[PDB]
């Protein structure tokens, strides 16, 4: 679906949009008062919605005397409840951020990235009969903000209103490049006015990253071809960075 070269690019874009830096925050680990508890990892894994058990369990069974492990207990109470409280968490942000610096630990990362997000994402433009690489980019970084659930935030749901708005898939002859500008709109939207109140001023503040990939939209780069200017947050970078 996407070349190296467009991969680590779509890295680096998502990097920027959510840390403005292409350098991946795997040692990130924050409370952001959105609802989700602890936000962490260079996809945002988090206390509430059990992607960040997922990764402190898989690195358990590499290696079972882990800095994370006495997080277990707690961090499973918090996802069977998808719970925004970071009691007893304390400690937590520093463990991971030690954890980072192993670079086992941050496979896990990619591994929980990969089957989480970006196989799904990718399943999903092939189902679409999606094809420019600019689709893929925008379906990707819309699954790690919005994530892949039932809720009418969730991509499926957005992915579900952009098809019912254009009247079809690309694959079915719509236009990509239609559907394509219909999904951003719809994602802005959401963004903007989330059935979640409370990862509203989360995600309204984060709306320059829709902005961006409709810009690559309107400017043709539907291929994401280099060079690649990123801007969302003021500071400017080209990508790819060598
Ligand atoms: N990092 C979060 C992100 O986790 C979150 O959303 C959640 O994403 C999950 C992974 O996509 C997801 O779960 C899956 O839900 C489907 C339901 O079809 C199940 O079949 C899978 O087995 C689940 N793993 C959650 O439902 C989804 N809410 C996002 C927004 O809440 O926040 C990001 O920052
Ligand atoms: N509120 C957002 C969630 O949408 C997701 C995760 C992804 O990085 O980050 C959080 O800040």
């Amino acid at each position: 679906q996407l070349t190296a070269q467009q991969r680590l690019l779509a890295d680096q874009i998502i990097s920027i949009f959510a840390n403005n830096t292409p350098e991946l925050q795997y040692g990130y680990a924050e409370v952001l008062d959105d609802g989700r508890g602890i936000t962490a990892g260079r996809a945002g894994f988090t206390s509430a919605t059990g992607d960040m058990l997922e990764v402190i369990q898989r690195y358990s069974r590499l290696r079972p005397d882990n800095i994370l492990v006495p997080f277990l207990p707690r961090l499973q109470q918090l996802a069977a409840s998808e719970d925004g409280s970071i009691e007893g968490l304390q400690g937590l942000p520093q463990r991971w951020a030690d954890a980072s610096q192993n670079p086992v630990f941050r496979q896990v990362q990619d591994d929980v990235v990969d089957e989480l997000y970006f196989q799904p994402a990718m399943e999903r433009a092939a189902e679409l009969g999606a094809q420019m690489p600019l689709t893929l980019l925008a379906l990707y970084d819309a699954i790690i903000q919005h994530g892949e659930g039932d809720d009418g935030d969730g991509l499926p749901a957005m992915i579900a209103r952009t098809t019912a708005k254009v009247n079809g898939i690309p694959a079915e002859g719509v236009d990509e490049r239609r559907w394509l500008k219909t999904f951003l709109k719809i994602r802005k939207q959401v963004l903007r006015h989330p059935a979640n109140l409370e990862t509203e001023d989360e995600w309204s503040e984060s709306t320059g990253r829709v902005d961006s990939l409709m810009k690559l939209l309107k400017q043709g780069n539907t291929d994401l071809h280099p060079p690649i200017r990123i801007s969302t947050w003021g500071d400017v970078f080209i990508l790819p960075i060598r």
